[PDB]
């Protein structure tokens, strides 16, 4: 079996009979698939529990994901292989109004309002990979730190401080947020994790056997930024948004790092230093992507590698050879 | 008027009549202070709404804060000057059991369980200053970016990478988390904000007219670390936990910066670069604290300033004079 719990936001205002139409189609199909649960409706927010055989649940949840009548869908729990059915049937409750609101539905309802509003805001400040772990029933705070091989990614906007002395502050922030959105979408598509924003810099990492994905993400970011520059409106600062990218590979510590008022699930280790130094090297090179020989050698695809001089980095143990990609330049 | 909403965690297991004793004393005193609301009890979690005149509310909430029977108290909303009383009276509900659990208290109750468990975890990953803004009824996502003068603080563990090649990974993380806990407590006490952890480094900031508080925090961190080293158990790695600290002052942009899966409320600007460079300079100096002449000159107390040579930084516009504190060395 399987039980899913999720919360979503109205993509637009939904009338009375519109939300009741939801409940009807859902009841019809869930009854067909032996799926029980409940769909609660509050002020512009949906919450729903649904349980049944994973195949039938996986199909339904995915029709729900495609539904354009709501957005910001966050799965709160994914309980794979449940032993007991929590609900005898499936139905819909519209508590936004009343439904016999006494001294026990009134306080409950406000608590759900306040908690959900707060949860929805906290979500936007939370590293994206935390939620998934919670859905799996494992508390990410209790993950023990471990040594793991990773590919570290650093990227950093070229000449940001200039944007800052030529644009109003709202426009500066819009440029940096556009950059981070471009980078985040591609890294995440290629299986990496954006772990930190450091000023105008993205720090990310990939599994240690994913050098090809890290290279592809980096090439795809460089190409997306070239398209963004070329397509920007006339006079847009995005026309001069450039980045450099550095990649390194090594053993790091992954775990919860921080204080008690705030922690991060992130990585520590020398490969972070190396990747950042390689990224900075792009300011002295024509290339916008640099990566270590360990990244080059761990890649499996026949990339158009170019060996850059012989390298002369500092702070490491050896001046490792450095590489980029030369795509018919 | 005023209405407070908050959630807390059991500091220890609480029996049946123990939690009912809560409700009795609360009803007695709230009835005396014309305070209405509700106290819900779920699995090891309290939620409570309380409303009344701010003075009487401020007194009660603070007796609640001191109560050792719960911990992790987070105010979810602080509605100052409420016009209408939301509750006619005050009472307690123990929904952990039943209280007529039909097809409408059962789903509600699970949603409260799941949401609260998720909220409590997200809290530990959230920059500490986000919650406060939410309590004030202002959505921090809607804060517009602004130019503001700040004192930037950077601190960074000396020779961390060594800890990493002499200790098991659980012990390495314990050392770094001890460091961040020491720094965070003092910065926050002195009115600053820890905004980011960058590997073994703390990034923080203070109001621009708070150079004295930033200096005091830095001196207090250095003294707390000296006490920690000296008091550590025999063989403890904390005995060799050292830090450097750099402080700079300047105009930065403060606002929400990030992508759509994750943003930070933080700062951008040159003073960040300067503070980090000054922090790094402590590795070439006997001093463990360095700060710019702008920090020195904006301080109002008669600190024991020492002018360090004449400075020769790079990347800035001028090799500004640098200072530290010499306390009868
Ligand atoms: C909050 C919300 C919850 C929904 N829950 C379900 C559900 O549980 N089962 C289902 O079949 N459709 C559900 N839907 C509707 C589906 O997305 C989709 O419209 C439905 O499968 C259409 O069925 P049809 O192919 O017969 O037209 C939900 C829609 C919304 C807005
Ligand atoms: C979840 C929880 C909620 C509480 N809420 C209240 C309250 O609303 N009003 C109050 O006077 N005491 C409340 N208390 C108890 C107070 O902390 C404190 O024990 C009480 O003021 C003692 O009153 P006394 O001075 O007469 O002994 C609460 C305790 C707990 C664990
Ligand atoms: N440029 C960087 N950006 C982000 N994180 C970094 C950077 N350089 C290092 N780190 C992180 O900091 C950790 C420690 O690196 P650091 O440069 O502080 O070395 P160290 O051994 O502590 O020596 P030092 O006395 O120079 O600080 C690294 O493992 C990595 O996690
Ligand atoms: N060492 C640092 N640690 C953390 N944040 C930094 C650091 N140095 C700079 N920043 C942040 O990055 C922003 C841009 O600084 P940066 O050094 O990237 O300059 P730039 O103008 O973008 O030039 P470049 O082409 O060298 O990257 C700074 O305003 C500051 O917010
Ligand atoms: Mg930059
Ligand atoms: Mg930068
Ligand atoms: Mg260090
Ligand atoms: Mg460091």
């Amino acid at each position: 079996m399987k039980r899913l719990t999720y919360i979503s936001k109205f993509s637009r205002p939904l009338s009375g009979d519109e939300i009741e139409a939801i409940g009807r189609i859902s009841s019809q199909k869930n009854q067909q698939a032996n799926v029980t649960g409940v769909l609660l409706c509050l002020d512009g927010i949906f919450f729903q529990i649904l349980e049944g055989e994973a195949e039938k649940i996986d199909r339904i949840y995915e029709r729900i994901l495609a539904d354009e009548r709501h957005t910001d869908i966050l799965c709160l729990k994914s309980e794979v292989e449940v032993q007991e059915r929590m609900f005898p049937d499936w139905s819909m409750q519209t508590i936004n109004l009343d439904e016999n609101t006494d001294f026990l539905i009134r306080p409950i309802k406000v608590l759900l309002q306040t908690l959900t509003e707060s949860h929805r805001i906290l979500e936007k400040y939370t590293q994206p990979s935390i939620f998934k772990i919670i859905s799996q029933g494992t508390n990410p705070l209790n993950i023990r730190p471990k040594a793991v091989e990773k590919i570290v990614f650093f990227s950093d906007i070229v000449s940001f401080s200039t944007f800052a002395e030529k644009l109003p502050v709202e426009e500066v922030v819009s440029v940096v947020n556009s950059y981070f959105s471009v980078c985040t979408a591609i890294i995440t598509r290629q299986g990496g994790e954006v772990t930190k924003f450091i000023g105008d810099c993205v720090m990310a990492y990939f599994d240690g056997d994913c050098a090809d994905q890290a290279i592809q993400a980096s090439l795809d970011i460089l190409m997306e930024l070239e398209i963004l520059r070329n397509s920007a409106p006339e006079g847009s600062p995005l026309r001069v948004l450039y980045s450099g990218i550095g990649l390194a590979k090594g053993k790091v510590i992954e775990g919860n790092i921080g204080s008690e008022l705030k922690r991060d699930y992130t990585i520590l280790g020398d490969a972070v230093n190396v990747a950042a130094r390689l990224e900075a090297l792009t300011r002295q090179l024509s290339q916008a992507l640099v990566f270590s020989s360990e990244v080059k050698n761990s890649a499996t695809k026949s990339w158009n590698f170019i060996w850059l001089t012989d390298s002369e980095l500092k702070g490491k143990s050896e001046s490792i050879d450095i590489y980029s990609i030369d795509n018919e330049m």
